[PDB]
């Protein structure tokens, strides 16, 4: 069992597959109060009741992201040994990803249940900036709304409780120190499982940045890494009690 009750990662392995996970909380200056995140080979845990709560940078708006990764996240130069990632989107043929899900939350808490990639220019960044891609799929929200503006709506196939049904995503996009893209399905799911493959969003991301000045070459870009988790907060909120659970997880990487 790994159990952290402050900000951390550890790397894990379930059924099989080599992950991170991050007791995420990158943008609070300070809390009091209690987080926790499990994981018992099973499932991974995590609850929060803090309080007294301020932001690094209200700019950023969120406060934090708990999440679990496979794969390489830029941002904390990390990757758990034995990762098919990252690799070049053009190598991508499919990327299936399953997980079930149940997130609990007080009513007036922005959150969402996001799912999201970093498409760097090189291999192994630090950071991203110009020239890179950030690509989040939503499939809850509460309080809270993509940033930037939306652009345009996808139809995308995915199966829910083991139903095959066609989701509406919207697209937002922000051209910020990197573009955001963050795909937000329309009819919210706060419990159940899904599956879908992440191609279909790298496809939509492509022809939406089709024209763009910024973004060079997409499919030449890599795929660096496949986090899930929950960002909350605003910069107003000074107070959060959520938690959620996840189980069921697996994926199906084909290059
Ligand atoms: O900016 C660096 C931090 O990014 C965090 O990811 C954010 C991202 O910047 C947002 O634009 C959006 O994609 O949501 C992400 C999760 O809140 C990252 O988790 C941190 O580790 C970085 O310090
Ligand atoms: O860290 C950036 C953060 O942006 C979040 O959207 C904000 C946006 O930044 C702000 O300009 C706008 O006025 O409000 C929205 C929230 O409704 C976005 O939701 C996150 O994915 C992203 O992490």
């Amino acid at each position: 069992m790994v159990l952290m009750t402050k900000p951390g990662t550890s790397d894990f392995v379930w059924n099989g597959i080599p992950l991170s996970m991050e007791l995420n909380l990158w943008n609070i200056k300070e809390y009091s109060g209690s987080v926790a995140m499990k994981f018992d080979g099973e499932k991974i845990t995590f609850d929060a009741d803090i309080q007294n709560l301020s932001p690094k940078e209200p700019e950023r708006y969120v406060l934090g992201y708990p999440e679990f990764y496979y794969g390489y996240k830029p941002w904390e130069n990390h990757t758990a040994e034995g990762s098919k990632l990252p690799v070049p989107v053009s190598s991508m043929k499919s990327f299936s990803v399953e997980v079930s899900f149940d997130i609990h939350h007080e009513p007036s808490l922005p959150l969402n249940f996001a799912m999201e990639t970093w498409l760097t220019r090189e291999k192994y960044q630090t950071e991203a900036s110009i020239g890179d891609v950030c690509i989040m799929v939503w499939f809850y929200f509460n309080n809270l709304t993509p940033g930037g503006e939306k652009i345009e709506e996808f139809t995308i196939p995915f199966v829910l409780n083991g139903e095959s049904v066609e989701g509406t995503w919207e697209l937002w996009l922000a051209e910020w120190g990197w573009d955001y893209l963050a795909f937000r399905l329309k009819d919210p799911v706060k419990k159940g499982r899904v599956k879908f493959d992440v191609r279909h969003f790298l496809d939509a991301a492509g022809k939406a940045l089709s024209s763009s000045a910024r973004v060079k070459d997409f499919e030449d870009l890599y795929f660096t890494v496949w986090e899930i988790g929950t960002e909350f907060g605003s910069p107003e909120t000074k107070s959060a009690q959520f938690g959620w659970k996840f189980e069921n997880f697996s994926i199906d990487l084909e290059v």
